[PDB]
């Protein structure tokens, strides 16, 4: 039988949820089940299990990024560069790889929307707009990012049926750690300044691998190894929300282990 919203209050609170947090979710959808009214009870259980004075953040991206599209070119080609989307906050999709509950989440009322077109972020709460910006071009997951702020803010990452490789603050110790060899990446987005399109290219970390042997297409990359470890290694609480296994983590803890994993493992 479809989970309620109440059944998933409380399956949240047992897991350690509490009023007032700052919750990063990312999410099975396939692991939680059906849900009574599809994943809106979902996103209606978090905002709940927070209250209203907690927050939501969550990593949503864009549909029609033209990463792949840019990807190591000094500019964007030209047939991309005539007639690609500028990315508009308001009305552009969430990316579905991951997951589709971040549509639901982005496009749910007063929340709040970060403006970089490939790192966005969407938040919830009343401290929506101090996490969402600044989020500039070069500064996708590192420092002066939402993540940043995040881990600033007593964050907690809640992983619901998602594997060790979703942990997107994760990508903060890759940013910051002390590391030989870290790869970097340039790309253009296609942004909206005072209503005109503007293409802007830069050069930020590799967010698909940030030394060469993380750097896998199907990894493991850094970031599944480190929270893969930290698992392990940690007491973490662990319970079903819906029938999904779900686990709620200190984010400034597993950022701080995955700096010192990172460095302990590769010459500065
Ligand atoms: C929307 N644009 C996207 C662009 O943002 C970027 O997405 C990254 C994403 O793959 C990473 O997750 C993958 O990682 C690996 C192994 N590397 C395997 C499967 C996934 N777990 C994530 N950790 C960081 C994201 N920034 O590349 C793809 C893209 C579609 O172009
Ligand atoms: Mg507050």
């Amino acid at each position: 039988t479809p989970w309620s919203k109440s059944e998933l209050v409380r399956q949240l609170r047992d897991l350690g949820v509490r009023s007032g947090d700052m919750v990063m979710p990312h999410v099975s959808l396939r692991a939680v089940g059906p849900l009574a009214d599809g994943p809106q009870t979902l996103v209606d259980a978090l905002i709940e299990a927070v209250g209203p004075t907690g927050n939501i953040l969550a990593f949503v991206s864009w549909r029609d990024s033209p990463y792949e599209q840019t990807l190591g070119h000094d500019a964007p080609p030209a047939a991309i560069a005539q007639s690609w989307p500028a990315f508009d906050p308001d009305h552009a999709p969430a990316y579905p790889g991951f997951g589709a509950i971040n549509e639901f989440i982005r496009t749910y009322p007063g929340c709040r929307r970060s403006a970089h077109p490939d790192a966005s972020m969407a938040a919830i709460g009343p401290d929506a707009a101090w996490l969402v910006a600044p989020h500039e071009m070069g500064a996708a997951y590192g420092p002066r990012s939402p993540i940043a702020r995040f881990l600033a803010h007593a964050g907690k990452i809640l992983s619901i049926g998602a594997g060790p490789d979703a942990v997107t603050a994760l990508h903060y110790a890759e940013a910051v750690a002390r590391i030989e060899g870290k790869r970097r990446v340039t790309y253009s987005m296609p942004l909206l300044r005072e209503g005109k399109r503007v293409w802007v290219t830069t050069s930020d970390w590799d967010s698909n691998g940030i030394l060469d042997e993380y750097a896998a297409p199907d990894g493991p990359d850094a970031v599944e190894r480190i929270a893969r470890d930290y698992l392990a290694r940690t007491r973490v609480a662990q319970g079903p929300v819906g029938g999904a296994q779900s686990r709620l983590i200190d984010a400034a803890d597993i950022v701080s282990f995955g700096i010192e994993w990172l460095e302990a493992r590769h010459a500065a």
